[PDB]
């Protein structure tokens, strides 16, 4: 028993990290194969990064002004390219450590781990959830840029993120390895605007069923209610609409409880309209939107 | 900026976990050179576990009864003895994947990483407080045991917790890696109590520390206290006594903030005398008490 913000083992993507080192800037790139990947404003300085021309910056750099340091191993440089926000510098070595891995452009919703780094090196790891308004709730300092989210399926790990920018709320924004960003933001240092943070509805019940699978089960009422009314509900309080597709997915936790989706649906209706009166679910005295369906099944069921 | 429950990077103790099937039971062992640490609990049959006499049932059992598998790699046991409730399986091969480790019983307050297994596979890493009672708060199911807890300092990996059981109350229990149990809890399917839950309250400080680092001030009251005065609110809310040495420890972030310990001691009687009125601190509606000043100051300045 017991439910836990869980990541995956990192292992994997520790033997991927070097340091890129472009001038005096330092952040983490991703070795994979023949390329090293890294967020492209590497190559600026403190003062490009307020209004950067990427183009005539990266003009100006060649293969020797690129330092990739892998442990004490420096890498030779042969080829660089700039793709969207990501710099990939092609290296003479091949990472021998290489895991089976694809590129993947995760949902929002989705949930990933955060390989958290600096200077090429790990400091630890988290989950995150890819937030409706494509942002992540992280831990990243100065030097934290090249740090990758992602998923494992049993051998293939699955790259989603690499972190760029912190906003002025204090969440983060970052890019696919295809070097494109999560939501309307861009590489430079000014103040941007996430849009309003919507809570994950289908995550939230997710939650609740693994709240009951664990034997916390106050919360559920003697109510039903149907998707309409509920999304009625939802609005009102900044929660994603829910939909068949949402209530499908749900369907072997709704099977393994016995408790119908919109009896659950109706149990989140009175929290969300009474609050949770100094109560706790899972050890939280709020409601917790980044377990996705398959994180509970996952963590329930003792995949590995 | 931000502050999440961060657990250590998980390649090196990956490169230990093994499988070890005794009969019908299987649990996960860790291999470090050419030992193999499991829980004397894998000898019993489910019947065996009410009571079981581990002299006896151990007697029974020779080298080539235990089955240990390292991926499809079958070691071979030249050698089995138990200590305390750990079993040391001697096998013919030094694992060529020994981190740098030391084997460490760790304090209640003290965090670590759990690698949670299955079949001698990873599944998930997760952070933990060993708590005053001498419990952890997990995600563990049946074939768990073996699963280990874990510090690192650059190189090298302390081992502090090996995965047992499940008390009624939901709660996890283990061993130190010489099969200590944690607290007083014994290896057999008995109900056991651990005892009144006390909150870590040096934690809790750094926590409002991490959350002042973070921009979070709304908490910060006008007043100060003394260590009695605050200790007699600590005592009725089931807080640890604050001491000077949990003074010194908080010394840095103190000094980093400019905030005297006992303002905010202050704080936190208010917090813990009115509540939090419906708001957040850090993204918690209660006091977070799994964060040691260490894990505050390693999170806040990057360590590696
Ligand atoms: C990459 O290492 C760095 C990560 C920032 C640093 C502090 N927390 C983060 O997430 N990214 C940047 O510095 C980024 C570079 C621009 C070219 C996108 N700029 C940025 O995040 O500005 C906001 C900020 C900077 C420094 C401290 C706090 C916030
Ligand atoms: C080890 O794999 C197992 C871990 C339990 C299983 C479910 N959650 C856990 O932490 N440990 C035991 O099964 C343990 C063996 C005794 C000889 C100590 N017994 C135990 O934990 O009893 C409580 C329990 C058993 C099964 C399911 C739920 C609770």
């Amino acid at each position: 028993s017991g439910f836990r913000k869980m990541a995956f083992p990192s292992g994997k993507v520790e033997g991927c990290m070097v340091q890129v080192t472009c001038g005096t800037t330092t952040l983490n790139g991703l070795w994979l194969d023949d390329v090293v990947y890294c967020p492209r404003h590497v190559i600026c300085t403190s003062e490009d990064m307020l209004n950067p021309n990427y183009e005539d910056l990266l003009i100006r750099k060649s293969n020797h002004n690129f330092l990739v340091q892998a442990g004490n191993v420096q890498l030779r440089v042969i080829g660089h390219s700039m793709q969207n926000c990501v710099l990939k510098l092609k290296v003479d070595t091949a990472n021998p450590k290489t895991p089976k891995y694809k590129f993947v452009r995760i949902q929002p919703g989705q949930t990933f781990s955060v390989l958290a780094c600096y200077n090429g090196s790990p400091s630890g790891v988290y989950q995150c959830a890819m937030r409706p308004n494509f942002t992540i709730k992280g831990s990243f300092l100065n030097g934290s840029c090249g740090s990758v989210g992602f998923n494992i399926d049993y051998d293939c790990v699955s790259f989603c993120y690499m972190h760029n920018m912190e906003l002025p709320t204090g969440v983060h924004a970052g890019t696919d390895l295809e070097g494109n960003f999560y939501g309307p933001f861009v590489d430079r240092q000014t103040a941007q605007a996430a849009g309003t943070d919507t809570t994950i509805t289908v995550n939230v019940l997710a939650w609740l069923y693994a709240a009951v699978i664990n034997g916390d089960r106050w919360f559920l009422n003697r109510f039903t209610t149907t998707l309409n009314d509920f999304n009625l509900v939802a609005m009102k309080y900044n929660y994603e609409p829910l939909t068949q597709d949402h209530v499908d997915i749900l369907g072997p936790l709704s099977a393994q409880t016995g408790i119908a989706v919109l009896d659950m649906c109706a149990s989140l209706k009175e929290l969300l309209q009474n609050g949770m009166n100094g109560r706790t679910i899972l050890g939280s005295a709020l409601l917790e939107d980044e377990f996705t369906p398959f994180d509970v099944v996952r963590q329930c069921s003792g995949v590995t």
